[PDB]
Protein backbone atom coordinates (compact mmCIF):
# COMPACT_ATOMS: atom_id res chain seq x y z
CA UNK A 1 0.00 0.00 0.00
CA UNK A 2 2.94 2.22 0.50
CA UNK A 3 2.44 2.87 -3.62
CA UNK A 4 -1.10 1.89 -3.63
CA UNK A 5 -2.40 4.28 -1.03
CA UNK A 6 -0.25 6.69 0.73
CA UNK A 7 -1.52 9.30 -0.72
CA UNK A 8 -0.16 12.49 0.92
CA UNK A 9 -3.39 14.33 0.92
CA UNK A 10 -5.16 11.92 2.81
CA UNK A 11 -2.29 12.28 5.56
CA UNK A 12 -2.86 15.74 5.67
CA UNK A 13 -6.89 15.61 6.05
CA UNK A 14 -6.27 12.81 8.90
CA UNK A 15 -3.49 15.16 10.93
CA UNK A 16 -6.11 18.01 10.25
CA UNK A 17 -8.59 15.76 12.37
CA UNK A 18 -6.07 14.08 14.68
CA UNK A 19 -3.73 16.40 15.52
CA UNK A 20 -1.00 14.49 17.30
CA UNK A 21 -2.92 11.58 17.66
CA UNK A 22 -2.56 8.56 15.72
CA UNK A 23 -6.29 7.65 15.71
CA UNK A 24 -9.60 9.34 15.78
CA UNK A 25 -11.33 9.21 18.68
CA UNK A 26 -15.33 9.12 18.75
CA UNK A 27 -14.73 12.56 19.86
CA UNK A 28 -12.58 13.89 17.39
CA UNK A 29 -14.27 11.89 14.64
CA UNK A 30 -17.66 13.40 15.48
CA UNK A 31 -16.32 16.74 15.30
CA UNK A 32 -14.69 16.65 11.53
CA UNK A 33 -18.21 15.00 10.79
CA UNK A 34 -19.93 17.93 11.67
CA UNK A 35 -17.45 20.24 10.60
CA UNK A 36 -15.98 19.06 7.93
CA UNK A 37 -18.43 16.66 6.49
CA UNK A 38 -21.23 18.99 7.69
CA UNK A 39 -22.84 15.77 8.68
CA UNK A 40 -26.62 16.58 10.19
CA UNK A 41 -26.29 13.68 12.40
CA UNK A 42 -23.11 14.17 13.58
CA UNK A 43 -23.14 12.90 16.98
CA UNK A 44 -21.45 9.63 18.88
CA UNK A 45 -23.85 7.50 17.13
CA UNK A 46 -22.48 8.17 13.80
CA UNK A 47 -19.01 8.19 14.08
CA UNK A 48 -19.40 4.66 16.11
CA UNK A 49 -21.66 3.26 13.65
CA UNK A 50 -18.56 4.57 10.72
CA UNK A 51 -15.47 2.98 12.89
CA UNK A 52 -17.72 -0.28 13.33
CA UNK A 53 -18.24 -0.08 9.37
CA UNK A 54 -15.12 0.89 8.21
CA UNK A 55 -12.30 0.15 10.64
CA UNK A 56 -10.42 -2.60 8.97
CA UNK A 57 -7.87 -2.73 12.64
CA UNK A 58 -10.06 -4.34 15.32
CA UNK A 59 -8.11 -3.00 17.85
CA UNK A 60 -8.97 0.74 17.77
CA UNK A 61 -11.95 -0.88 16.26
CA UNK A 62 -12.25 -2.02 20.28
CA UNK A 63 -10.94 0.92 21.48
CA UNK A 64 -13.42 2.73 19.58
CA UNK A 65 -10.77 4.95 17.30
CA UNK A 66 -10.02 5.59 13.88
CA UNK A 67 -6.84 5.07 12.25
CA UNK A 68 -6.10 6.53 8.51
CA UNK A 69 -7.01 2.63 7.10
CA UNK A 70 -10.54 3.20 8.58
CA UNK A 71 -10.54 6.78 7.31
CA UNK A 72 -9.97 6.33 3.96
CA UNK A 73 -11.85 3.44 3.50
CA UNK A 74 -14.78 5.55 4.84
CA UNK A 75 -13.83 8.59 2.45
CA UNK A 76 -13.75 6.17 -0.43
CA UNK A 77 -16.77 4.35 0.77
CA UNK A 78 -20.62 4.90 -0.32
CA UNK A 79 -20.72 6.79 3.07
CA UNK A 80 -17.93 9.04 1.79
CA UNK A 81 -19.44 9.44 -2.05
CA UNK A 82 -20.26 12.70 -2.93
CA UNK A 83 -23.74 11.43 -3.62
CA UNK A 84 -25.91 11.10 -0.93
CA UNK A 85 -26.10 8.04 0.06
CA UNK A 86 -29.30 8.41 1.81
CA UNK A 87 -30.79 9.35 -1.71
CA UNK A 88 -29.67 5.80 -3.35
CA UNK A 89 -33.25 4.71 -2.02
CA UNK A 90 -36.50 5.56 -2.33
CA UNK A 91 -37.02 9.22 -0.44
CA UNK A 92 -39.40 10.99 -2.00
CA UNK A 93 -43.08 11.21 -1.44
CA UNK A 94 -44.16 9.44 -4.15
CA UNK A 95 -47.92 9.70 -3.88
CA UNK A 96 -48.75 12.85 -5.76
CA UNK A 97 -50.21 12.85 -9.59
CA UNK A 98 -47.39 11.73 -12.14
CA UNK A 99 -47.68 15.39 -13.74
CA UNK A 100 -45.65 16.10 -10.33
CA UNK A 101 -42.41 13.84 -11.10
CA UNK A 102 -39.76 14.29 -13.79
CA UNK A 103 -40.00 10.34 -15.82
CA UNK A 104 -36.73 8.47 -16.90
CA UNK A 105 -37.76 8.90 -21.19
CA UNK A 106 -36.18 7.07 -23.93
CA UNK A 107 -37.18 8.08 -27.83
CA UNK A 108 -37.37 5.40 -30.40
CA UNK A 109 -35.88 2.69 -27.65
CA UNK A 110 -35.98 -0.19 -30.49
CA UNK A 111 -32.52 1.08 -32.20
CA UNK A 112 -29.54 0.26 -31.01
CA UNK A 113 -28.05 3.44 -33.23
CA UNK A 114 -28.72 5.38 -35.79
CA UNK A 115 -32.16 7.22 -36.93
CA UNK A 116 -32.49 5.83 -40.79
CA UNK A 117 -29.86 2.18 -41.37
CA UNK A 118 -29.00 1.03 -38.00
CA UNK A 119 -30.59 -1.53 -36.10
CA UNK A 120 -33.54 -2.48 -34.22
CA UNK A 121 -33.50 -4.76 -31.26
CA UNK A 122 -35.16 -5.90 -27.73
CA UNK A 123 -31.56 -5.19 -26.51
CA UNK A 124 -32.58 -1.50 -26.74
CA UNK A 125 -35.04 -2.17 -24.14
CA UNK A 126 -33.82 -4.13 -22.25
CA UNK A 127 -30.35 -1.78 -21.88
CA UNK A 128 -32.91 1.12 -21.40
CA UNK A 129 -35.01 -0.27 -18.85
CA UNK A 130 -31.90 -1.73 -16.82
CA UNK A 131 -30.54 1.97 -16.81
CA UNK A 132 -34.22 2.78 -15.15
CA UNK A 133 -35.70 3.86 -18.19
CA UNK A 134 -39.70 3.86 -17.52
CA UNK A 135 -40.93 5.55 -20.36
CA UNK A 136 -40.42 3.62 -23.80
CA UNK A 137 -41.06 4.12 -27.43
CA UNK A 138 -42.74 1.24 -30.05
CA UNK A 139 -43.72 2.57 -33.53
CA UNK A 140 -45.69 -0.30 -34.73
CA UNK A 141 -46.22 -1.57 -38.19
CA UNK A 142 -48.00 -4.44 -40.56
CA UNK A 143 -45.30 -6.95 -41.04
CA UNK A 144 -45.95 -10.75 -42.73
CA UNK A 145 -48.28 -13.11 -41.93
CA UNK A 146 -50.83 -10.78 -39.49
CA UNK A 147 -48.03 -10.03 -37.17
CA UNK A 148 -47.12 -6.70 -36.62
CA UNK A 149 -43.12 -5.36 -36.41
CA UNK A 150 -41.33 -2.67 -34.90
CA UNK A 151 -39.25 -0.02 -36.85
CA UNK A 152 -38.61 3.50 -37.78
CA UNK A 153 -41.01 3.82 -40.68
CA UNK A 154 -40.07 4.70 -44.80
CA UNK A 155 -35.79 3.82 -43.67
CA UNK A 156 -33.49 0.74 -44.03
CA UNK A 157 -33.90 0.20 -39.97
CA UNK A 158 -33.48 -2.90 -39.19
CA UNK A 159 -36.89 -4.76 -38.05
CA UNK A 160 -38.40 -6.62 -34.70
CA UNK A 161 -41.39 -8.01 -33.59
CA UNK A 162 -43.69 -6.68 -31.05
CA UNK A 163 -44.69 -9.73 -29.55
CA UNK A 164 -40.71 -10.05 -29.15
CA UNK A 165 -40.31 -6.80 -27.73
CA UNK A 166 -42.89 -6.96 -25.03
CA UNK A 167 -41.53 -10.43 -24.08
CA UNK A 168 -38.19 -8.25 -23.32
CA UNK A 169 -40.48 -5.41 -21.86
CA UNK A 170 -42.11 -7.97 -19.63
CA UNK A 171 -38.82 -9.49 -18.54
CA UNK A 172 -37.09 -6.30 -17.44
CA UNK A 173 -39.97 -3.86 -16.60
CA UNK A 174 -39.02 -3.93 -12.98
CA UNK A 175 -35.68 -5.14 -12.64
CA UNK A 176 -34.32 -1.63 -11.84
CA UNK A 177 -37.31 -0.17 -10.38
CA UNK A 178 -40.91 -0.86 -9.02
CA UNK A 179 -42.40 2.15 -10.28
CA UNK A 180 -44.62 2.19 -13.66
CA UNK A 181 -43.33 2.19 -17.11
CA UNK A 182 -45.18 3.66 -19.12
CA UNK A 183 -45.71 2.20 -23.28
CA UNK A 184 -45.85 5.09 -26.01
CA UNK A 185 -47.21 3.07 -28.84
CA UNK A 186 -46.76 4.89 -32.26
CA UNK A 187 -49.65 2.16 -34.42
CA UNK A 188 -49.70 2.24 -37.73
CA UNK A 189 -51.02 -1.20 -37.82
CA UNK A 190 -54.67 -2.13 -40.06
CA UNK A 191 -57.37 -2.95 -37.69
CA UNK A 192 -56.59 -6.65 -37.94
CA UNK A 193 -53.06 -6.34 -37.28
CA UNK A 194 -54.25 -4.02 -34.10
CA UNK A 195 -56.01 -6.26 -32.86
CA UNK A 196 -52.75 -8.48 -32.89
CA UNK A 197 -50.99 -5.84 -30.93
CA UNK A 198 -53.94 -5.87 -28.04
CA UNK A 199 -54.05 -9.95 -27.80
CA UNK A 200 -50.21 -9.72 -27.36
CA UNK A 201 -50.50 -7.18 -24.89
CA UNK A 202 -52.73 -8.94 -22.87
CA UNK A 203 -51.12 -12.20 -23.43
CA UNK A 204 -47.43 -11.21 -22.95
CA UNK A 205 -48.43 -8.36 -20.50
CA UNK A 206 -51.19 -10.22 -18.65
CA UNK A 207 -51.92 -8.66 -15.12
CA UNK A 208 -48.69 -6.29 -15.25
CA UNK A 209 -51.17 -4.50 -17.39
CA UNK A 210 -53.04 -1.79 -16.33
CA UNK A 211 -56.59 -2.59 -18.51
CA UNK A 212 -59.19 -0.83 -15.93
CA UNK A 213 -58.89 2.49 -14.43
CA UNK A 214 -58.17 3.34 -11.17
CA UNK A 215 -61.44 3.72 -8.31
CA UNK A 216 -61.56 7.11 -7.09
CA UNK A 217 -58.83 8.71 -9.19
CA UNK A 218 -60.94 10.77 -11.34
CA UNK A 219 -60.05 14.55 -10.82
CA UNK A 220 -56.10 13.64 -11.84
CA UNK A 221 -53.54 11.52 -12.67
CA UNK A 222 -52.67 8.78 -10.29
CA UNK A 223 -49.55 8.62 -8.42
CA UNK A 224 -46.30 6.16 -9.20
CA UNK A 225 -47.03 4.53 -5.68
CA UNK A 226 -50.74 3.79 -6.99
CA UNK A 227 -49.20 2.04 -10.33
CA UNK A 228 -46.29 0.14 -8.68
CA UNK A 229 -45.25 -2.80 -11.27
CA UNK A 230 -48.16 -1.74 -13.85
CA UNK A 231 -47.37 -0.68 -17.14
CA UNK A 232 -49.74 1.80 -19.14
CA UNK A 233 -50.62 2.29 -22.50
CA UNK A 234 -49.90 6.00 -24.29
CA UNK A 235 -51.41 6.44 -27.45
CA UNK A 236 -54.40 7.31 -29.79
CA UNK A 237 -57.92 7.27 -27.67
CA UNK A 238 -61.24 6.12 -29.69
CA UNK A 239 -63.01 9.83 -30.82
CA UNK A 240 -65.82 7.47 -32.25
CA UNK A 241 -58.80 3.63 -37.93
CA UNK A 242 -58.77 2.34 -34.46
CA UNK A 243 -60.37 -0.76 -32.40
CA UNK A 244 -61.83 -1.06 -29.63
CA UNK A 245 -59.52 -3.98 -28.11
CA UNK A 246 -56.55 -1.12 -28.27
CA UNK A 247 -58.39 2.12 -27.55
CA UNK A 248 -59.71 0.77 -24.75
CA UNK A 249 -56.20 -0.08 -22.79
CA UNK A 250 -55.53 3.97 -23.26
CA UNK A 251 -56.37 4.84 -20.04
CA UNK A 252 -54.05 7.94 -18.27
CA UNK A 253 -52.03 8.57 -21.67
CA UNK A 254 -54.52 9.62 -24.61
CA UNK A 255 -52.03 11.01 -26.86
CA UNK A 256 -53.71 14.37 -28.38
CA UNK A 257 -52.55 17.12 -30.13
CA UNK A 258 -51.66 20.47 -28.03
CA UNK A 259 -54.00 22.90 -29.09
CA UNK A 260 -52.66 26.06 -26.55
CA UNK A 261 -52.52 25.99 -22.97
CA UNK A 262 -55.16 27.75 -20.70
CA UNK A 263 -54.29 27.34 -16.88
CA UNK A 264 -56.83 26.84 -14.10
CA UNK A 265 -58.79 28.71 -15.90
CA UNK A 266 -61.76 25.88 -16.48
CA UNK A 267 -61.38 25.28 -20.54
CA UNK A 268 -58.54 22.54 -21.59
CA UNK A 269 -56.10 19.53 -21.59
CA UNK A 270 -57.44 16.71 -19.56
CA UNK A 271 -55.44 15.02 -16.70
CA UNK A 272 -55.71 11.89 -18.96
CA UNK A 273 -54.32 13.29 -22.06
CA UNK A 274 -50.80 13.76 -22.92
CA UNK A 275 -49.25 15.89 -25.83
CA UNK A 276 -45.87 15.99 -27.79
CA UNK A 277 -43.44 18.50 -28.51
CA UNK A 278 -40.40 18.59 -30.78
CA UNK A 279 -37.05 19.93 -28.93
CA UNK A 280 -37.58 23.34 -31.20
CA UNK A 281 -41.55 23.82 -30.17
CA UNK A 282 -40.97 23.11 -26.51
CA UNK A 283 -37.85 25.63 -26.45
CA UNK A 284 -40.31 28.19 -28.41
CA UNK A 285 -43.15 27.49 -26.06
CA UNK A 286 -40.99 28.22 -22.96
CA UNK A 287 -39.48 30.98 -24.34
CA UNK A 288 -43.29 32.47 -25.20
CA UNK A 289 -45.27 31.12 -22.71
CA UNK A 290 -42.81 30.54 -19.61
CA UNK A 291 -45.02 30.23 -16.20
CA UNK A 292 -47.67 29.17 -18.46
CA UNK A 293 -46.14 25.99 -19.58
CA UNK A 294 -44.57 25.21 -16.36
CA UNK A 295 -48.52 25.34 -14.72
CA UNK A 296 -49.73 23.39 -17.35
CA UNK A 297 -47.29 20.49 -16.79
CA UNK A 298 -48.29 20.13 -12.95
CA UNK A 299 -51.72 18.95 -14.09
CA UNK A 300 -50.70 16.90 -17.61
CA UNK A 301 -47.36 14.68 -18.92
CA UNK A 302 -45.62 16.64 -21.52
CA UNK A 303 -43.64 14.28 -23.88
CA UNK A 304 -40.69 16.06 -25.34
CA UNK A 305 -38.75 14.21 -28.00
CA UNK A 306 -35.65 15.06 -30.32
CA UNK A 307 -35.75 16.85 -33.47
CA UNK A 308 -36.08 15.90 -36.95
CA UNK A 309 -33.19 16.55 -38.19
CA UNK A 310 -30.79 14.38 -35.94
CA UNK A 311 -30.83 10.84 -37.54
CA UNK A 312 -27.48 10.56 -36.48
CA UNK A 313 -29.82 9.54 -32.61
CA UNK A 314 -27.74 12.91 -30.89
CA UNK A 315 -28.82 13.96 -28.12
CA UNK A 316 -30.44 17.45 -26.81
CA UNK A 317 -29.93 18.81 -23.36
CA UNK A 318 -32.75 17.71 -21.41
CA UNK A 319 -32.21 20.37 -18.12
CA UNK A 320 -34.12 23.60 -19.88
CA UNK A 321 -36.66 21.31 -20.40
CA UNK A 322 -36.90 19.70 -16.84
CA UNK A 323 -36.91 23.44 -15.70
CA UNK A 324 -40.03 23.90 -17.65
CA UNK A 325 -41.86 20.72 -16.19
CA UNK A 326 -42.03 19.32 -18.58
CA UNK A 327 -41.65 15.31 -17.37
CA UNK A 328 -41.41 13.17 -20.44
CA UNK A 329 -38.23 14.76 -22.11
CA UNK A 330 -37.08 11.33 -24.24
CA UNK A 331 -33.74 10.93 -25.36
CA UNK A 332 -31.89 8.31 -27.46
CA UNK A 333 -30.22 6.25 -24.68
CA UNK A 334 -28.35 4.33 -27.13
CA UNK A 335 -25.94 8.20 -27.16
CA UNK A 336 -23.32 8.17 -24.53
CA UNK A 337 -22.62 12.26 -24.25
CA UNK A 338 -23.67 14.96 -21.57
CA UNK A 339 -26.86 14.66 -22.61
CA UNK A 340 -27.31 11.08 -21.28
CA UNK A 341 -25.02 11.70 -18.51
CA UNK A 342 -27.00 14.72 -17.34
CA UNK A 343 -29.75 12.79 -17.66
CA UNK A 344 -28.88 9.43 -15.70
CA UNK A 345 -27.64 11.63 -13.70
CA UNK A 346 -30.68 12.92 -12.79
CA UNK A 347 -32.13 9.67 -12.70
CA UNK A 348 -29.70 8.02 -10.23
CA UNK A 349 -31.74 10.36 -7.65
CA UNK A 350 -34.31 8.72 -5.72
CA UNK A 351 -32.86 5.41 -5.07
CA UNK A 352 -32.64 5.52 -9.55
CA UNK A 353 -36.33 4.45 -9.52
CA UNK A 354 -36.98 6.47 -12.73
CA UNK A 355 -39.42 9.05 -11.08
CA UNK A 356 -38.54 12.69 -9.20
CA UNK A 357 -40.31 14.58 -7.52
CA UNK A 358 -40.20 18.05 -9.10
CA UNK A 359 -39.48 21.03 -6.81
CA UNK A 360 -42.26 22.51 -4.98
CA UNK A 361 -42.10 25.37 -7.40
CA UNK A 362 -42.95 23.63 -10.01
CA UNK A 363 -45.75 21.75 -8.05
CA UNK A 364 -47.93 24.38 -8.12
CA UNK A 365 -50.60 25.38 -10.23
CA UNK A 366 -50.25 29.17 -9.86
CA UNK A 367 -46.40 29.34 -9.56
CA UNK A 368 -45.47 32.05 -11.57
CA UNK A 369 -42.20 30.27 -11.93
CA UNK A 370 -40.44 30.82 -15.41
CA UNK A 371 -36.81 29.36 -16.06
CA UNK A 372 -36.07 31.79 -18.96
CA UNK A 373 -37.12 35.14 -17.15
CA UNK A 374 -36.44 34.21 -13.41
CA UNK A 375 -37.86 37.20 -10.59
CA UNK A 376 -38.41 36.68 -6.68
CA UNK A 377 -39.31 33.19 -5.10
CA UNK A 378 -38.65 30.28 -3.40
CA UNK A 379 -36.80 29.31 -6.29
CA UNK A 380 -34.38 32.03 -5.97
CA UNK A 381 -32.01 31.08 -3.12
CA UNK A 382 -28.52 31.85 -4.53
CA UNK A 383 -25.60 29.56 -2.98
CA UNK A 384 -22.06 29.65 -3.50
CA UNK A 385 -20.62 26.54 -4.10
CA UNK A 386 -16.42 25.75 -3.81
CA UNK A 387 -15.43 22.85 -5.05
CA UNK A 388 -11.44 21.88 -4.08
CA UNK A 389 -10.02 18.96 -6.98
CA UNK A 390 -7.48 17.66 -4.74
CA UNK A 391 -6.64 14.54 -6.41
CA UNK A 392 -7.95 11.86 -8.66
CA UNK A 393 -6.97 8.03 -8.38
CA UNK A 394 -6.41 4.91 -10.87
CA UNK A 395 -7.87 7.07 -13.61
CA UNK A 396 -9.49 4.28 -16.77
CA UNK A 397 -7.35 4.18 -19.28
CA UNK A 398 -8.70 2.72 -22.61
CA UNK A 399 -8.04 4.15 -26.10
CA UNK A 400 -3.80 6.72 -21.79
CA UNK A 401 -2.05 10.17 -19.81
CA UNK A 402 -2.71 13.69 -18.84
CA UNK A 403 -5.93 14.71 -16.84
CA UNK A 404 -7.66 17.32 -16.55
CA UNK A 405 -10.73 17.96 -14.38
CA UNK A 406 -13.61 19.91 -16.08
CA UNK A 407 -16.61 20.99 -12.97
CA UNK A 408 -19.69 22.31 -14.46
CA UNK A 409 -22.89 23.33 -13.22
CA UNK A 410 -26.08 22.27 -15.22
CA UNK A 411 -29.27 24.48 -14.54
CA UNK A 412 -31.55 27.69 -15.26
CA UNK A 413 -29.65 30.13 -17.61
CA UNK A 414 -27.49 31.83 -14.91
CA UNK A 415 -26.27 28.91 -13.25
CA UNK A 416 -25.15 27.33 -16.10
CA UNK A 417 -21.02 27.20 -15.92
CA UNK A 418 -18.21 25.49 -16.51
CA UNK A 419 -14.33 25.30 -14.82
CA UNK A 420 -11.65 23.21 -15.63
CA UNK A 421 -8.48 22.45 -14.45
CA UNK A 422 -4.62 22.56 -15.36
CA UNK A 423 -3.47 19.52 -17.16
CA UNK A 424 -1.00 17.00 -15.27
CA UNK A 425 1.04 15.47 -17.40
CA UNK A 426 1.81 11.56 -17.74
CA UNK A 427 -0.12 11.00 -14.47
CA UNK A 428 -3.70 9.36 -13.94
CA UNK A 429 -2.55 7.10 -11.15
CA UNK A 430 -1.93 9.77 -9.27
CA UNK A 431 -2.79 13.56 -10.30
CA UNK A 432 -3.15 15.94 -7.75
CA UNK A 433 -4.30 20.04 -8.95
CA UNK A 434 -5.31 20.81 -4.92
CA UNK A 435 -7.28 23.55 -7.34
CA UNK A 436 -10.47 25.28 -5.72
CA UNK A 437 -13.41 26.41 -8.08
CA UNK A 438 -16.39 29.11 -6.71
CA UNK A 439 -19.85 28.84 -8.77
CA UNK A 440 -22.20 31.20 -7.25
CA UNK A 441 -25.81 29.21 -7.87
CA UNK A 442 -28.81 31.08 -7.49
CA UNK A 443 -31.85 28.66 -8.42
CA UNK A 444 -30.12 24.82 -6.81
CA UNK A 445 -33.18 23.02 -7.14
CA UNK A 446 -33.11 22.82 -10.45
CA UNK A 447 -29.26 22.36 -10.92
CA UNK A 448 -26.96 19.76 -11.00
CA UNK A 449 -22.74 19.66 -10.61
CA UNK A 450 -20.72 17.88 -13.38
CA UNK A 451 -17.55 16.17 -12.56
CA UNK A 452 -15.68 15.39 -15.84
CA UNK A 453 -12.36 14.07 -16.31
CA UNK A 454 -10.53 14.77 -20.02
CA UNK A 455 -7.13 12.93 -21.53
CA UNK A 456 -5.70 16.21 -22.47
CA UNK A 457 -4.11 16.16 -26.67
CA UNK A 458 -3.23 19.10 -28.20
CA UNK A 459 -3.87 18.25 -31.70
CA UNK A 460 -6.56 15.32 -31.29
CA UNK A 461 -8.97 16.50 -29.21
CA UNK A 462 -8.98 15.59 -25.47
CA UNK A 463 -10.58 11.95 -24.43
CA UNK A 464 -13.06 11.26 -22.29
CA UNK A 465 -11.65 9.55 -19.42
CA UNK A 466 -14.98 9.06 -17.00
CA UNK A 467 -17.79 11.50 -15.48
CA UNK A 468 -20.12 11.52 -12.52
CA UNK A 469 -23.24 14.16 -12.43
CA UNK A 470 -24.93 14.71 -9.01
CA UNK A 471 -27.98 16.86 -8.40
CA UNK A 472 -27.47 19.96 -6.26
CA UNK A 473 -29.37 18.71 -3.35
CA UNK A 474 -27.07 15.15 -3.62
CA UNK A 475 -24.20 16.69 -3.40
CA UNK A 476 -22.39 15.76 0.16
CA UNK A 477 -19.98 18.20 2.04
CA UNK A 478 -16.70 17.96 2.85
CA UNK A 479 -14.16 15.71 1.94
CA UNK A 480 -15.55 13.05 -0.31
CA UNK A 481 -14.46 11.02 -3.62
CA UNK A 482 -16.25 11.03 -6.62
CA UNK A 483 -17.10 7.86 -7.95
CA UNK A 484 -16.25 8.40 -11.88
CA UNK A 485 -18.35 6.76 -14.71
CA UNK A 486 -17.54 5.57 -18.69
CA UNK A 487 -19.45 6.78 -21.33
CA UNK A 488 -22.05 3.74 -20.70
CA UNK A 489 -22.85 5.18 -17.52
CA UNK A 490 -21.41 2.33 -16.34
CA UNK A 491 -19.02 3.00 -13.25
CA UNK A 492 -15.24 2.43 -13.23
CA UNK A 493 -14.11 0.16 -10.60
CA UNK A 494 -11.39 2.22 -9.39
CA UNK A 495 -11.69 5.32 -10.53
CA UNK A 496 -12.47 8.23 -8.58
CA UNK A 497 -11.73 12.29 -8.01
CA UNK A 498 -10.69 13.13 -3.91
CA UNK A 499 -12.89 16.62 -3.80
CA UNK A 500 -13.98 18.60 -0.83
CA UNK A 501 -17.47 20.51 -0.84
CA UNK A 502 -18.38 23.39 0.12
CA UNK A 503 -21.66 25.15 -0.29
CA UNK A 504 -22.17 28.84 1.44
CA UNK A 505 -25.69 30.55 2.29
Amino acid sequence: YKMLTQRAEIDRAFEEAAGSAETLSVERLVTFLQHQQREEEAGPALALSLIERYEPSETAKAQRQMTKDGFLMYLLSADGNAFSLAHRRVYQDMDQPLSHYLVSSSHNTYLLEDQLTGPSSTEAYIRALCKGCRCLELDCWDGPNQEPIIYHGYTFTSKILFCDVLRAIRDYAFKASPYPVILSLENHCSLEQQRVMARHLRAILGPILLDQPLDGVTTSLPSPEQLKGKILLKGKKLGGKLVPELSDMIIYCKSVHFGGFSSPGTSGQAFYEMASFSESRALRLLQESGNGFVRHNVSCLSRIYPAGWRTDSSNYSPVEMWNGGCQIVALNFQTPGPEMDVYLGCFQDNGGCGYVLKPAFLRDPNTTFNSRALTQGPWWRPERLRVRIISGQQLPKVNIVDPKVIVEIHGVGRDTGSRQTAVITNNGFNPRWDMEFEFEVTVPDLALVRFMVEDYDSSSKNDFIGQSTIPWNSLKQGYRHVHLLSKNGDQHPSATLFVKISIQD
